[PDB]
């Protein structure tokens, strides 16, 4: 039932986990204190989440803390990994301190440290301040360098002597794609789109901006509070396997552009100072250009690299042409295929997309290992959901999950006694919480959330990761 994992079979002070976001998991979304986000005044227009559900409660976190931090103690956990929401600090963004928001998260992190659980602190996660949204544009605006600057400045002078281990934004991909490529996710821009947007520009401008606002905020944590604070900062990247379907010159360089643009994207400015050469090739003056002192800030401004794996895709090729722009994703010039040999990549969870592939993981961590000097990696996501609509004791006993996480994990082992630099690994998630356009109709949770009662249920998964991870 282990299947001969242990600590033991991981290298010597690995750090496991598991994470929450912070809209996904605290409620109390417009109390203590707290300024609305982009995904408060989303999730309440009728018709964007399934059911009209939002975050407004969620798990009720916010109350319930410390259970929640004791039931991840009794499970052998050694670190958790959560955000801090930029509007229950800032609640315009900018200026005055919400002082009920700040002794929230010293009271959570007081609390983690007080039993022994190391916290692992995201400063962003999809929920950009409204008020910076309205005044500014939100991220097509560079001066959001300077807004998310001076908000991490307050986090590493209020948190940085007891938080040791931060995050800036997770998955700035996926901001790019959905809010401004697709437009399913807030601020809803797109070509098509009734808010306005263009899929050809926009994501580019996004992701440019993410880009120099992680490095400023890093350089302000260097060069002010590294010295007597001593931690790390480091940022989380979506990474979903490319395989190509058939060994041909054409099917290898479309699963490769893939790469390229899913991950090449930020990891080539943040490894080696520059984007990919495949998308200078493709998406040319669309395509924002580092100044020289720019790409130097960038270039190295990850002192680990966060990576959330999931699932995994072949890749089918074609010859590449000159074509008019339409969006980053028309871009890649590649056709997604999810059967080869007659055969699926892998079952489907409850989310469409998410194809239990597991040696995907292994994929992925080699290729940033032989591809990119061999960085420090974490593995910051990793999970997989149920539907609706279940019994309490069917969510309970989710054989499934405990399949997910054995696999995944044995493929991770092999990654990393193959010489991969891997320092942790964090569970998505804790709880069953708010999914996003999903809403409550998705369950992640490696404990089971009655979102009656918010009574909380270990599942046998959680049992699992206990007798696994045992001192
Ligand atoms: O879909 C499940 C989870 C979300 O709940 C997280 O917020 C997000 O970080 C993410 N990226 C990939 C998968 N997931
Ligand atoms: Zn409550």
């Amino acid at each position: 039932w282990l299947g001969g994992l242990s600590r033991a079979a991981f290298p010597k002070r690995f750090v496991f986990g598991t994470v929450t976001s912070a809209y996904q998991v605290e409620g109390m979304a417009a109390s203590g204190g707290r300024g609305p986000s982009i995904w408060d005044a989303f999730a309440h227009t009728p018709g964007n989440v399934a059911g009209n559900q939002n975050g407004d409660v969620a798990t009720d976190q916010y109350h319930r803390y410390k259970e929640d931090v004791n039931l991840m103690k009794s499970l052998n956990f050694d670190a958790y990994r959560f955000s801090i929401s930029w509007s229950r600090i800032f609640p315009d963004g900018e200026g005055r301190v919400n002082q009920e928001g700040v002794a929230y998260y010293n009271n959570l992190i007081n609390y983690l440290l007080q039993k022994g659980i190391t916290p692992y602190v995201n400063l962003y996660h999809y929920d950009l301040p409204l008020a910076l949204e309205k005044k500014y544009g939100g991220w097509l605006n560079a001066k959001m360098a300077d807004l998310f600057t001076e908000y991490a400045d307050f986090c590493f002078k209020t948190f940085g002597n007891r938080v040791k281990h931060w995050f800036t934004f997770n998955e700035p991909r996926i901001v790019a794609l959905l809010g401004y490529d697709q437009g399913t996710n807030p601020p809803k821009r797109c070509t098509k789109c009734a808010a306005g947007g263009n899929s050809a520009t926009e994501p580019y401008i996004v992701a440019h901006n993410f880009l120099l606002s992680h490095a400023a905020a890093v350089a302000r944590y260097r060069t002010k509070y590294q010295a007597a604070q001593q931690g790390k900062v480091g940022i989380v990247l979506d990474f979903n396997w490319y395989e190509a379907l058939s060994n041909s010159t054409e099917d290898q360089a479309a699963a490769q552009r893939a790469r390229d643009f899913h991950i090449g994207w930020y990891l080539d400015p943040l490894i080696n100072g520059h984007y990919p050469q495949i998308m200078q090739d493709l998406v040319k003056d669309r395509l924002p250009k580092f100044t020289p002192e720019q790409a130097r800030l960038v270039k190295g401004s990850a002192d680990y690299i966060g990576i959330n794996q999931y699932t995994a895709s072949y890749m089918k090729g074609q010859q590449l042409m000159q074509q008019t722009p339409t969006s980053y994703s028309a871009d890649w010039q590649v056709t997604y295929v999810f059967a080869k040999n007659g055969k699926p990549i892998g079952p489907q969870a409850n989310s469409n997309w998410l194809y239990i592939v597991p040696w995907g993981m292994y994929g992925c961590v080699n290729y940033i290992k032989q591809k990119y000097g061999n960085p420090t990696v974490v593995i910051t996501e990793n999970g997989m959901d149920q539907p609706a609509n279940l019994s309490r004791d069917q969510y309970l006993r989710d054989t499934t999950r405990v399949h997910f996480y054995r696999s995944y994990l044995t493929q991770l082992k092999k990654a990393i006694d193959e010489g991969a630099n891997v320092a942790g690994y964090f569970a998505w998630s804790l709880l069953d919480n708010f999914e996003w356009l999903s809403g409550y109709t998705s369950k992640f949770g490696i404990v089971y959330v009655d979102f009656n009662t918010l009574e909380r249920h270990p599942k046998a998964s959680a049992y699992w990761f206990r007798d696994m991870l045992k001192h």
